[PDB]
């Protein structure tokens, strides 16, 4: 093999080294191309030598999948890469299928709503001819489980089923995630070929569990009972939004429906798992404390009864797309995860949230006060404090535990939602609890969009300051300290985190529809991968100061 000098090995070094979002121009190609054997020792480098290939060339995508094949194993962050709208080339697309398959079950499904997304990127008649023996607007999709009939060798289609069948959580998300691109509207008109592709996926799924073995069958039938009992939750949800009157009498109608299990059947069923986290086994909603929340939207505040005893508060909105909600605290459930794989517990809230349809879905309820109502009845967050967790020798007479988890949930939130640029911030989205976690909800505004003109990019205020004890608290400088920690570890995975957004770009997530060919650089810049470590410790710090000093001008 040719090897190059030097000089040449330092210049393929920095090509290697380029942001996510870089194009390689054409010479810098031929470069790459030039020493593609020397860079085979390269894990890294793959990703570099594919952007060098025009794929409608026979030829030249046949030399680049020898050379894939002769590579040194990619890391899963890449095969993330591979299985984007940006490589088409069946092989390329089994290869990435290939790394997954090696991965643990636990990370695939922190990346199952991307994976899910890539499915609109292979092959839709490899995908239709895996079924075994009309007009797609005559298969209701939530009928195909309800109604059953009396090392490249996998695609993504077949890799996901087949891990799915061995897994219960694993097939709960990848049910749900189908449905919701099957129940697209604006896949359905504008891609009928895409839509007609998530319903043969979900009839191939179908087609699996029923020929597994016992446990396997039993999933089906599983899956079967969380789509009738959503099915009979909606169907009550438009009685009670349909009901004249005030909130007090929807919410009589809604408790008598709920009681009504005979014509309902919702709050007494055989144990099935909870559509939002499927590890928790529902006996079926409390008639009695289930209510609607202040909103026009008419979210519902439903008590699911848990196999053991206990009580899974939820909120169940209908009228609503919670795609983009969904897709954030994925993210935060992911970032929250590498921060504790870098031993950084920073007390995040990364609720659940599962939309059941583009039109309704569940979210994880955290017993939890608005910031605003928390001024309103005690006047600031440290008398919140005070009164629920007190301590004498305790920061500002607060339990110690309880401020430590404050400043470290103040911390990861502010560098989060600086990241992933969450706009309309006020405290009427910002919550908090009696144990001291702070939290955001409500996700309407991402990316650098919000409803008033020119956002700052800090999202910082004078409650959230005046918690931790003021600008000279030693709360304050463990604040600091946490905010460039978590950032530093953040950017670590930033080639991840990028990869999981290039997955979201043909998502229908309104804020990445907006501007799709924008959306991953926004997320990108927001990391200042063109600054050290050092230098991004300077740069938060800037941030903050700025924020805090604009905060106290107000
Ligand atoms: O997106 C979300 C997420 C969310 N979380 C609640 C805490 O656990 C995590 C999820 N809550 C809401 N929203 C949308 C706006 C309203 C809704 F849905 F009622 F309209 N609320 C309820 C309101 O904030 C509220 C009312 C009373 C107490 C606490 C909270
Ligand atoms: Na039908
Ligand atoms: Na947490």
């Amino acid at each position: 093999d040719l090897k190059p000098n030097a000089a040449t090995r330092d210049q393929l070094n920095i090509i290697v080294s380029y942001p996510p979002t870089k194009q390689l121009t054409y010479e810098e190609q031929d470069l790459v191309w030039k020493f593609r054997y020397y860079l085979t020792n390269q894990e890294k480098a793959l990703t570099k030598f594919l952007k060098c290939v025009n794929w409608d060339l026979p030829q030249e995508a046949k030399q680049a999948l020898e050379l894939l094949g002769k590579w040194k194993p990619m890391d899963v962050e890449d095969s993330l890469e591979l299985l984007s709208s940006h490589y088409t080339n069946p092989t390329v697309r089994r290869y990435a299928v290939a790394r997954l398959r090696q991965a643990d079950d636990e990370d695939l499904l922190m990346y199952l709503l991307q994976l899910v997304q890539a499915l609109k990127y292979e092959n839709f008649d490899d995908i239709k001819n895996g079924l075994e023996p009309i007009n797609s607007a005559e298969i209701d999709s939530s009928q195909i489980i309800t109604s059953p009939l009396p090392n490249l060798e996998q695609d993504l289609c077949t890799f996901l089923i087949s891990r799915a069948c061995k897994n219960s959580t694993l097939a709960n998300y990848l049910y749900w995630y189908v449905i919701v691109e099957c129940e697209d509207q604006d896949t359905q008109q504008r891609d009928p070929k895409t839509h007609e592709m998530y319903l043969n996926v979900m009839r191939r799924f179908s087609q699996a569990l029923l020929k597994g073995d016992k446990s396997v069958r039993v999933m089906r039938s599983l899956l079967a009972a969380q789509q009738t009992f959503v099915d009979r939750l909606v169907h009550l949800m438009k009685a009670v939004q349909r009901e004249s009157g005030n909130r007090k009498k929807k919410n009589e109608r809604l408790q008598a429906l709920l009681g009504d299990n005979e014509k309902m059947n919702l709050s007494d069923v055989e144990l099935i798992p909870l559509p939002l986290e499927p590890q928790v086994k529902i006996r079926g909603i409390i008639p009695e404390t289930a209510t609607l929340f202040k909103s026009a939207l008419m979210p519902a505040q439903l008590f699911f009864k848990t196999e053991d005893g206990g009580k899974y508060p939820v909120i169940f909105k209908h009228g609503d797309d919670l795609r983009q909600d969904q897709l954030i605290l994925q993210i935060i459930s992911l970032m929250d995860k590498l921060l504790r794989k870098e031993n950084l517990d920073l007390k995040l809230t990364p609720y659940k949230v599962l939309a059941t349809s583009t039109k309704h879905g569940f979210m994880q309820f955290i017993q939890s006060v608005p910031v605003a109502e928390v001024l309103d009845t005690e006047g600031s967050i440290q008398n919140f404090f005070r009164k629920y967790a007190p301590s004498e020798n305790g920061p500002n007479g607060i339990s110690a535990e309880v401020m430590d988890t404050y400043v470290k949930s103040c911390a990861g939130y502010c560098v989060i939602t600086y990241i992933l640029g969450v706009g309309d911030r006020h405290l009427d989205n910002l919550l908090l609890t009696k144990t001291g976690k702070l939290f955001h909800i409500d996700f309407g505004y991402i990316l650098g969009r919000d409803p008033k003109p020119l956002p700052p990019p800090m999202k910082l205020n004078k409650e959230m300051v005046e918690g931790m004890g003021g600008t000279q608290s030693e709360q304050y400088q463990e604040f600091r300290k946490q905010c460039y920690t978590a950032f530093l570890h953040l950017r670590r995975y930033s080639n991840l985190i990028l990869n999981l957004f290039s997955l979201m770009v043909d998502a229908n997530i309104p804020d990445i529809a907006l501007e799709p060919d924008k959306t991953v650089k926004k997320v990108q810049d927001k990391f200042r991968l063109d600054l050290s470590d050092e230098e991004a410790v300077h740069y938060m710090q800037s941030l903050i100061d700025e924020s805090v000093h604009a905060l106290f001008a107000a």
